[PDB]
């Protein structure tokens, strides 16, 4: 996972982003552009710069071992005489009023242009999102069973309804039998609780049975966060001889990628993206 | 609580009963009159006697040390001179065939005038369930305060939907907050998880709050038991500085009517029946 460089404009994407950054433990650094970035960004690492403080900011960028960076948030052309900006910064910008003589897409065009000959790997915002959540589709080695399709699907539109009562987050399906519902206790403990249940309606580490499926609760004008997957989230499915887990493809977030791939691919469960809906 | 003699004839209704009153712990016997009583009530104390073998019912009466009796079942007159009657019996024989001739109500009348005159009291079916369910209001010295009187409202209807969609059969719910869902793992573990959460969203021993309600699933072509109250249920309750619990007022089994009103009593927490519907 390459190190992200959050380039943040105006508006509420580049906080989000931060967030979600953060939430899966995903390293990252913020350039707040001066006007621009909304002030509750103070809080994470980086830097304030001006445009085009371009000096300034590749300074940082390296800084903080930054090698893509994603353009974020609401940012309009500015005032070209206005401008204050640093010697690097006046070296490139005339190759901007050119650009911008053509339009502010060839202008943000040309900016980037700019940050790959500097050079950092450009990013988008979806992208970014992509890598820290679910895939669509097996995340790991382990694919399902035919077996276990039953499961998966009921573990989902239960955990489903469940966030539609705005209760928890998650359920266990085994075998078509809910096993447990969280509300307020943790997904962790939810998976212990089920390690202690019957054999008798449980999946045995031996032969495994029951899929968690942990699915986010339906938007607000209150910000949204999404769920999330630990390693300890694989360790405790696996101790409750569950078969896999899985969410929907986008709307889950995945802490430490590497070590849960390799929790999951080590003790025999799959990880699965579902298409939303 | 006085140890009921149910007397069986045909159909569905003793057997529940019979049920109902193991679970409650409830000490009972059943005269399983022959032809009439459903077989599976065998596995009960008791015994099979024949009408009119009264002699017989008055004698394994006694000797289960039943001083209540329900009589629940089908019953139709029998032939009379096909009857093989006992001694007792014999004797009450004429008195009943003079009852008889004016309609099965006056004789069935008769019957019981002579199990008053025996003399067992005589209770009916609903009566007995009744005195080992909730009742409507407060079970206990402790009652609910106006601040309880939210969350035993949605604590309720949350418990249902978690019943209406065949999950558990409880949750718990304090200051509007679902802290905890029953679906598989018995009441008791949901109590523990709950004494298990912060103390910041819960309840206090010193101070209480919230309210477990456990509601039951809707009825189906299965036979459906009632769900049920443990001493234990008030001892966790309690630790997890729950105010009080609550439950459809006939439809909740009290397991120890009498030991259940003490721990509650003892502990400062509301027990309490509500309307259904
Ligand atoms: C110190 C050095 C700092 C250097 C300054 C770098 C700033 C670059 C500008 C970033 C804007 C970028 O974050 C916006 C963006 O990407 N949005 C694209 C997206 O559409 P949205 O609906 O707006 O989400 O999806 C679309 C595709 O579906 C896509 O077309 C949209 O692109 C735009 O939003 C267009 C821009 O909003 C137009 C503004 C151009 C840039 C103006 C300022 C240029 C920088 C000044 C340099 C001196
Ligand atoms: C060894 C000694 C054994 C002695 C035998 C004792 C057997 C007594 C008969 C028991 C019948 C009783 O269980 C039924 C009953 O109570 N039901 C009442 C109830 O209506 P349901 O809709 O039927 O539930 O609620 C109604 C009120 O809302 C009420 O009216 C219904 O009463 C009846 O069902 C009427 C009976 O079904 C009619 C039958 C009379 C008894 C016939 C056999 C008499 C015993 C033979 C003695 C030799
Ligand atoms: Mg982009
Ligand atoms: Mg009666």
């Amino acid at each position: 996972m390459r190190k992200l460089g959050l380039i943040a404009g105006g508006g509420a994407l580049p906080v989000e982003l931060a967030s979600h950054c953060e939430a899966a433990g995903r390293a990252f650094a913020v350039m707040r552009l001066r006007s621009f970035a909304d002030p509750s960004l103070d809080r994470y690492p980086g830097a304030d710069v001006g445009i085009g403080e371009f000096g300034k900011i590749f300074k940082a960028l390296r800084a903080e071992g930054c090698d893509v960076v994603c353009f974020a948030g609401n940012v309009s052309r500015p005032d070209f005489s206005a401008l204050m900006p640093d010697a690097r910064g006046l070296k490139v910008l005339p190759s901007l009023i050119v650009a911008a003589r053509k339009g502010d897409d060839a202008l943000l065009r040309r900016v980037l242009d700019e940050f790959e000959k500097e050079g950092f790997e450009i990013e988008g915002a979806h992208e970014v999102m992509g890598e820290m959540t679910l895939p669509r589709g097996r995340l790991g080695k382990v694919s399902p069973a035919p077996e276990h399709m039953a499961d998966i699907d009921k573990a989902l539109d239960v955990a489903r309804e469940i966030g539609r009562l705005d209760i928890g987050q998650g359920a266990v399906v085994c075998e078509g039998l809910v096993l447990a519902v969280e509300a307020q206790e943790g997904t962790d403990a939810m998976l212990r609780r089920v390690a202690d249940l019957p054999e008798a309606i449980r999946g045995r580490a031996e032969r495994r049975l029951g899929v968690l499926a942990k699915a986010p609760k339906p938007i607000q004008e209150t910000r949204v966060d999404l769920p999330t997957i630990g390693v300890a989230t694989i360790h405790r499915a696996a101790r409750a001889g569950l078969a896999g887990i899985v969410g929907e493809a986008g709307r889950l977030l995945v802490v430490d990628r590497e070590a849960v791939i390799a929790a999951a691919d080590d003790l025999g469960l799959f990880v699965l993206g579902v298409d939303p809906q």
